[PDB]
């Protein structure tokens, strides 16, 4: 199924996702909805707090082709190097709007996956930027908190307006 995604200023968007103690049918069912909606969107990366699904649970395909599947589960990375980079990031969540925002180039992934088994990598790239994105969204953060007041109020109010309209 599609799913529904939440967008700024959806206070529900702020929710703090809680762990995946177990990785049943329920949990399956809901990562492939959640690829379909990223897919569908199109994104190159879900986590289930933008469909209302607050469980720490991120789906990516960082590919051309709906060929490269990733699921990421109980997320959590660590910058290995204080390098930063600077990428142009839009949110499915913050439709229309993209800002360029920096990050650590270098991270240290570290999640379970679609079956709930630790694995450990180290992400550069897209994958770095990715991870990083979507587990702001577990915490309640969106690329827009790392903008200013004045620049973010003025995307708040955008699509207040074409929310509502
Ligand atoms: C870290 C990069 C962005 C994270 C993934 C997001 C999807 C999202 O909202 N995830 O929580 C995305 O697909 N963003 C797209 C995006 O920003 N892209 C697509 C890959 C290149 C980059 C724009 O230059 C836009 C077009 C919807
Ligand atoms: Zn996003």
């Amino acid at each position: 199924a599609i799913l529904n995604i939440l967008e700024f200023p959806d206070p529900r968007l702020r929710t703090i996702a809680k762990p995946v103690e177990v990785v049943d049918d329920a949990v399956r069912q809901l990562i492939d909805d959640m690829f379909e909606t990223m897919y569908e969107a199109p994104g190159i990366g879900l986590a289930a707090t933008q469909v209302n699904v607050h469980k720490r649970i991120v789906v990516m395909d960082l590919s051309e082709d709906k060929s490269e599947p990733r699921v990421f589960i109980n997320p959590e990375f660590e910058p290995l190097t204080e390098d930063m980079d600077q990428y142009q990031e839009g949110c499915l969540s913050v439709p229309g709007f993209y800002e360029n925002v920096d990050r650590p180039q270098k991270v240290r992934i570290k999640a379970l996956d679609r079956d709930g088994n630790p694995f450990e990598e180290v992400a550069e790239g897209l994958l770095a930027v990715c991870i990083q994105h979507e587990c702001d969204h577990l915490n309640g953060k969106l690329f827009v908190d790392y903008l200013s007041t004045l620049k973010r109020d003025r995307i708040r109010k955008k699509l207040e307006k074409q929310h509502r309209q």
